[PDB]
Parts: C-alpha cells; sequence; structure tokens
C-alpha cells in the first residue's frame, strides 16, 4: 500500500536569539557565525517550556491539518534526543494530554536522523494494516544540553519540533524509497558527556563525516526511487550548517533554488530541523501536492537517514 | 509469515548483592525485603560498565544462539531507560563493538514494557520482506538511577540484560498476538526526577496498577489467540515483584506452577526483566520448542505490554 504524509505540522519556541546574543560570553560575531553556519538567528524554548512542550504544539497542528481526530490516533512515535526524562517518555506526556486513546507511544533514539527513523518505523506498522495513524514527531530542546563556553556548538543549535501524521495516502503518493544507516565508530565525535550532561563535538570530524553521508545517502534513496534530478521539486536536507548543507547539495547534483533553507533562523534543531523547514515551503507555498521532496540527514551516533517522498494526503 | 525468536541469550553482571548488604545504611533485613519482594539478591554492573556492557553480553549469546555471523544482522534495537548517553545510543555502540554492518540502530524508551515494544517494532520490519535478522535487545543499569537512600526502591532494582534475533521462525512458531498499550496519566507515578536524577517511584499507586494490567491484558492477548489459561505453558511477567506476580497470575487465573519467577536472584531490572527470566526456564528445562508462553509487562509511564508467542526456531 501507499503509505505517507496525510497531515503535517511544525513548530518553533517565541525566543529568538540574535547571533549578537554571544559576543558577551564568547569569541564570535555576526559576521563569523553567518559565515561559519549561515546562522543569522535560533529559536530556543522558555525554562519553564520543555521538549514535550514543542512536541505537543507541533502535534496538534498535524492532527488538524491530516483532518483527523487525537481518538484516531493508534501510536505515537517521538524522534528525540533530549526527552523531558527516559520515562515516563515525550509520547507517553502526548498520549494523556492530547486526548488520544491508550495506545502505544515511545521515543526512539537515532540523534537528528531520529524523525526519518521514526516516519520510517511508522510505516512499517501502517503496512501490517493493524494501524491507520500514526503520530510521528521530531523534537528536541539542544539549548539544554549546550556547551555555552564551546562557541562552535553554542552557537550552533536551536530548539524546535515537527510533527506528521503517517497512514495511506491516495496512489501514487507517499514514501517511495528510504535508507537508513549506522556507524557506530563516530561516536566519540558528537556525544553527550555523561558527567558534564552536555554536548561534545569534533567539528572538523563530524564536518567531513557529514559533507559524504548525506551527500551519498540522498543519491542513492534517489537512484531507488529511480528519480532523476528532474523530478525532485524539493531537497529538504537536515539544516545543520548552510556549508555541510551546500556541499549535500552539490554532491546530489540538484539545483541551487530547489534546496529549504531554514538554518538562517532556526539553526540545527536536529530531529525538528526537517520538519521545520518543510514548515517553511508549505506556507511559503513553494511544495505542494505531488511534488517530490528528497530528505536527507544524520545526527550523533553517527546515525543517518534519506527518504524519497511524494507530498499529498 | 511467522516471525519469532530464532536466537536468545541474557546477561547480569558479576557482583551480587545479597539482601543482607543493605542493613548498613537501610532499616531493613533478608526477611523484610523477602516478604515485600520475594528478592534475595540480585546483581549490580561494575562502576566501569554500561547498560552498552550489559547489552553486549546477551547481544553476542543472542547471536551465537541463533546460529548465525554479526554480518546477517540487519537491524539493532536496544530497549532501554538506562542507556549510556541519549546518543550515540547504545544500538550504536553495539553496532561497533558487535562488528556488525552500517546497519540502521536506535534506542527505544518505553521503560520495562520497552522489550515487547522492540520485538513487536522488529516484527513490522521483517514483516515487510527486507528485513531478515534484527537484534532486539532489553538492558537497564537501574542500579545507577537508584536512590539508595530510599529503602523503598534500593532494594528492589538490580541491573542485566536480554536479547533475541527476530527473524522468520519455522512450522508455524513466533509471535502469535500481542498487545501495546500507554497511559500517560501515571507519569506521576514512575519517573526520573530531573535535578536529583535519580527514580521516584509511588509504590501504592504503581502495584494497583501492575496487578490490574497485567492481569487483564494477559487474558486479553491470550483470547485475542482464541486460547485458555490450559494451552500456556508459561506465564512469564515483569519480574516487577513477587506479590504483584502472584496477584496478576491470580486475576489471569493460571496455574502456579506455569509462572515463571527469577525476581528473587535478580530483582527487578526493567527490560532485561522478561528475556533473564526465560533464560532461567530455558536452562531448567521449562521451556521448549512448541511451548506456548505469554509474556507481559509494564513500566513507568505508563506503559504495558502482552504477547502470546509460540516458541521454537
Amino acid at each position: 500500500m501507499n503509505v505517507g504524509i496525510k497531515g503535517f505540522g511544525a513548530y518553533a519556541p517565541e525566543k529568538i536569539i540574535d547571533n549578537a546574543y554571544f559576543e558577551q560570553f564568547l569569541d564570535t560575531s555576526d559576521e563569523w557565525i553567518s559565515k561559519m553556519t549561515g546562522i543569522k538567528e535560533r529559536h530556543w524554548a522558555d525554562d519553564d517550556q520543555d521538549t514535550s512542550d514543542l512536541a505537543y504544539e507541533a502535534s496538534v497542528k498535524a492532527i488538524a491539518d491530516a483532518g483527523i481526530q487525537p481518538e484516531d490516533i493508534d501510536m505515537i512515535i517521538v524522534a528525540t534526543a533530549t526527552g523531558d526524562m527516559p520515562f515516563p517518555t515525550v509520547a507517553n506526556m502526548l498520549q494523556e494530554r492530547l486526548g488520544t486513546g491508550k495506545v502505544a507511544s515511545m521515543d526512539q533514539l537515532a540523534a537528528c536522523s531520529g524523525f526519518m527513523y521514526s516516519m520510517i518505523t511508522a510505516k512499517q506498522y501502517v503496512q501490517s494494516g493493524d494501524y491507520h495513524n500514526i503520530l510521528v514527531v521530531g523534537a528536541d530542546k539542544l539549548s539544554k544540553i549546550t556547551d555555552l563556553t564551546d562557541r562552535s556548538t553554542a552557537v550552533l543549535f536551536g530548539d524546535g519540533a515537527g510533527a506528521v501524521i503517517i497512514g495511506e495516502v491516495s496512489e501514487g503518493r507517499g514514501i517511495i524509497s528510504y535508507e537508513m544507516g549506522s556507524d557506530g565508530t563516530g561516536g566519540k565525535h558528537l556525544y553527550l558527556d555523561k558527567d558534564t550532561g552536555k554536548l561534545k563535538m569534533n567539528g572538523r570530524e563530524v564536518f567531513k563525516f557529514a559533507v559524504r553521508i548525506m551527500g551519498d545517502a540522498s543519491t542513492r534513496v534517489v537512484e531507488k526511487a529511480n528519480l532523476t534530478s528532474d523530478d525532485i521539486d524539493l531537497f529538504i536536507p537536515h539544516q545543520a550548517n548552510i556549508r555541510i548543507m551546500e556541499s549535500a547539495r552539490e554532491r546530489l547534483g540538484i539545483s541551487k533554488d530547489k534546496m529549504s533553507v531554514s538554518v538562517n533562523k532556526y539553526g540545527n534543531t536536529s530531529a525538528a530541523s526537517i520538519p521545520l523547514s518543510i514548515d517553511q515551503e508549505l506556507k511559503n507555498g513553494k511544495l505542494k501536492d505531488d511534488d517530490t521532496i528528497v530528505l536527507v540527514g544524520f545526527g550523533g551516533g553517527l546515525t543517518w537517514g534519506a527518504m524519497t517522498i511524494k507530498w499529498g494526503k
């Protein structure tokens, strides 16, 4: 059967943080940051607003956009590396708060590739035929695990949440191809320091793997889908670093103007990155039914994901 | 198709802690901890040994018992609430440490019910026809999140790991029926306190829920399977506490000598609970090919699950 996105929702906190905000406690500057990452500002959730709070907002919209009631949700999967707690999970909270049925709800960790993994995981259940609507969320409150003494990561991450309803869609539309991967050998280059509680990154190592995986993984899902660079209406990669993005956009070999770019206003929001970017293209009327979009991302693990899907309910 | 367990393995740390150990800092006694929990002793991983390490040990056994090589694994799903770090995930670490391919690998959060969730997640992936040997793990080092000044839970939790390879089994064996559920209103009765980093539990509220949910869900999966307590060879519940286990067994109305009990030597090992108990029945000669068992558990969240599965490769 054809399984796709029949409902979409996104959300970014209200507090906007400009690049000029780090000059006070870091050797940075708008010029530097903009040049190095292509970021101009990011969104940060308040102290009393955790990952579940963002996840909740993103979910409510995708439920209305799918044109269904929360009672119709057959399962909840929240992709996040920053859940409020390991238990109860963010999905457990969405179950009660969304007023859904007492269906299965879990968070699956795959970092920045998490959303595609969950999106793909949901497809597997919907194909079993016993599941019609699965709520998939990609949410992260990275600001709470960001080291503000390490300018290369401090000025890089933001918070945000994205969400969709995976279920069967009209024929010809939906998920066409996808790819998931792991490489435990690169975990040391990007992890959460057990003691300190802060994220650790080796920019140069992470950078080199990022440009390659996102480039190649995308190429793979496109060929698997048997598509031509002509059939690609939008290339929506993990908004990790404008330079990483361009490099991968370049590797894939696709028009510079087909790439979704929202890293300038959100920064790197891990699992929310892709949905937060699809939200832009939708409300700027640049993504429409029957358009074919290419998804790709990677995160600390190292993990990666790539998807090919024709938009439409 | 018939999807079941084609390889099994379990592990528990070398350090065994006697009930009398807690007398030096808690007002307890062997008789008291027994009377209340039925636990006699449990295992605690070493200071330099994390969930990863436990997961690893069971995985090696599970792959060897399956009769395959690490290069045959198509995916790696790790169920835990005490993973080393949110990223990389325990799964990512196994991918490497196991010398597996660069296959998909992620951790899934559903507390003590996660192991069942994950086995089902794998079922869905195998039913697609694209996956054949999915390494699923149940691991937890509850000891690092247990508050020893709270004898309530201090004497309850222990560490350990369980693992299985999910694939296609013969002679119409494997998973017959299942039920995964969730209920976020109980999140307050069992959560990881953010500030303190220690597990917080409301005993009575969890007890009440546990007994009811295990008994009821078991009855449903059996009935959904068109069976009776007679056809069930073993009733293997989350070894959360001997008193909670008997109450459920009484509700399910199954034979007292059909219930698998291992809490006595492991205590509560969360996700590892059921696989750790299956390991005991296998070697004591109580579980054999073509036997029909019933798995059921519950956890913080709250979550719960139940499976009816005919043993056999």
